[PDB]
């Protein structure tokens, strides 16, 4: 529910960041632009149960090192 | 109860993820749809306990990696 | 009680997955099944103690991997 | 009390796994039968402290893996 | 207090596991026989402190194995 | 208080363990005999603060293996 | 306050092992003499917060080995 | 419910009755170790329904004379 | 209603004893497995009005001595 | 009304036992079907006042022996 | 009043049994048909004090076999 | 009073059975037709204390058979 | 329940007769030593429910005369 | 509990006769002289569980003719 | 406690039949004189539980016959 | 009535020691069992007035020193 | 009840002294073990009435001197 | 219970007293330490019942003299 995160480095120019909400439902809460070369360190909280990432981009989490090709 | 998720990797277009009801009785409650280079990090919540993955895909967890070919 | 789950590959058509009830009585609550190669990721929760798994598939814990022949 | 599992592959047809009840007095509460090649993954919960086994099987559990010749 | 367990596997036939009661008094509570091959996965409780293994024995503990020759 | 055990095994016939109380006195309030070959499991509890063992006997701690010559 | 203990083997007649009282105003608050070859396994608790040992022993605690000379 | 009895002689060492309970479930009640040459002589009570007997015994009811093989 | 017992003789290993209820609508109420070599004395209860045997046994009534061949 | 049974042997595949219900009017209340070599012993009762039987079949009663041959 | 059974076995295609009511009034209150090799046990109760046979038919009483020619 | 029985079997055309009044007061309270190898099994009952039979049958009693020749 | 009765005879110095307990628990309820030539009748109460036999000794019940050989 | 007897016959000078008591302890309630040739015939009653015999006696049960040598 | 009786014929003069009370206390009740030839039946009562016989006497019993030679 | 031994020394195998109860009614209370070569030293209690000894034993009192035969 | 006492030096290594319980019942209440060399004075209690002692020994009372062989 | 005294002079180094407690429960309550040639002269009271003496030893009681070992 919390007390873990995410650090994405955008690989590309345009890489998108999309929150999915916690509840019932599942909306879209919120998107984010990264530009090739920034890094954003995303946690995982009260609003916020999914992340889903779209673009070039090279992520590590706890179980390892991934990289999207989007 | 909460507290731990999975990396999903779709290796082709139009791969299905599927999250199961915590209750009594099981039924679908939640789906989605990924694209072909895409990255899904995903949690276990309140409202999900099962997640089913259908096409092919390559998933990360605590016990390791998995590869599914439906 | 909770918090803990197996990872479920399908490796033939037509694999069940059975839950039994948590409780005084055991019985069985939920069948699901599976077509060759697709992957269940299920938890341990307030409805369901014990897990029953017919058919060839491949199975990750926390403790390894085994193969089921059913 | 909870939150500890046992994993156990049947190696033979007819193998028995009982179930012994939680409190003062110790009665047998539930059996389970075994095919060859079936799965089970068990848990401690409230109305079971011990597990027995009976028949040719391979059981996993934290501190290794031991076998029944039963 | 709880949530810890031993297992036991029989060597030879009539092996005696007695379990003494927890409390101020200590006596014997339960004992149970086990047949040859017979394995036995055993939770320390509410009312069990101690746990006694006559016969000839294999078991595993968290802190290792050893043989019983009783 | 709790949550922590001992493995003692004799290794020649007549092996005397001695349970001591907890609180502002500190009296013997049980001991046990244990035959050749006998195994004991016993765990730290609410009335036991310390455990006295005489006779030659082998012993499992957290701390590792000793061995005891009385 | 609890929970840790030490291992003490006597290695000579007479080692004595004495506790010290917890609170605000330090004294003596019991003792215990050891035989050669016995061993006592000793616990922290409410009414002790330090332990001498006096005479020739061999102590096994969480960080290691040592041995008493005096 | 009562006034019936049956007389078993047991021919080896070790020689095992139990006694099944009377009501809604059906859980064990006691158990008696014979050994070679003795005879008990058991009736059927309020709290006794089934009896059940093992090993190499010979077996007197009104209806005859039986040999159990156990 | 009460007080008539049958006496049963297992020929074979794995021998079924099935009772059935005693009400308005029948259903299965207990088994009893039976090993090789085993008797079974059983009495007709206020739970009890109809008892099944699956598997090769000697039986023993009132009536007469009988074989089952299931 | 009660206290007395019949002993029911099949001498063939699908042999039916049906009971007729206790009271001014006359139905079917239960069916039972046995397999060839399966026995069933059987009790008069407070919803039971006749017993058909179809098929091939051993019959014993307080009277003697009688075979079924519908 | 109560507890005496009859045992008919059918000769004959079409055999007729007959039930007379119980009370100052005699009235016929059930018939039963019964096919050639098929056997009925029925027994006397609170609504019939008479049984009337038609048909070639075998039957079983406490006074001994007889022969209904009809 | 009751639970006592008479078997009557017609050895030719009209034979007559007659019910005669419990009571004070004694009358034909009823009669029946038997024709010929009929069987009639009639009960003693609260209304009925003596039975006549006229015409031409055979008698099973518990004394006996005897034979009208009316 | 009662009025049922054993005649023991004893045929070696220091013969043991044990009545053990009516009710939920079973224990030692009392016992008899006999001498050589001694003949005790014994009658089943509502204090005692088994009765067992230890040493050489002749034994008559309603189902025939065993001996004891312990 | 009643209403059952027993016979004996004095063959030798000096026989006796003891009775013990019925209740929760077994405490001798009487004994009995017999000189050579007598006859005594005894009755189980309310405050009477168990007769014992001392001495050369002739004795006559239910079950048969014993003598006991004593 | 009644219904049962002796039969004693006197086979010389002055024969002795004593009466023993019946209660938690036993002393003689009544006595009877027979001169030879003559022939009592004894029944056993409320106030009567067991008889003795003195003197040259023939007695008939449920169990057989049986001669007093005091 | 009190305050008062005596010295027992069992001189062969099997030695009894029995005491009856200080009352009204002088009746058994409790036996003890002695092996060859053990000491009993007892006392007279407020439930004890008399002792007996059977068997081979030696004894202290206060009068001197005797020895039993038995 | 108190004011005596008695001596016990102990001969060989492992010498039992077993206090009995003073009241109504009578049963084991504490033991002592002592080693080769050791002296005990013991004395006799509230709740102590009777004492044994096993194995070689030399014991004092005001009676004289007396030695075990247990 | 009180006024009488036992002597202890100490015959080597470290000879050791302990003091055993009065009441239901036995425990340790004290003990003394004695150099050599050094006298206690210790009594009996309401806390103490019992007195073990540990080491070379000379001990003067009302009963004589004894020398201890230890
Ligand atoms: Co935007
Ligand atoms: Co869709
Ligand atoms: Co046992
Ligand atoms: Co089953
Ligand atoms: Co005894
Ligand atoms: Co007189
Ligand atoms: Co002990
Ligand atoms: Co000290």
């Amino acid at each position: 529910t919390n007390s873990d995160f995410v650090v994405i480095k955008a690989l590309e120019d345009g890489v998108n960041v999309i929150g999915l909400t916690r509840g019932a439902d599942t909306r879209f809460h919120h998107h984010e632009h990264l530009d090739k070369g920034e890094v954003l360190i995303a946690q995982f909280t009260e609003h916020t149960s999914a992340i889903k990432v779209r673009g070039k981009a090279y992520i590590q989490t706890r179980h390892g090192v991934i990289e999207s090709e989007g």
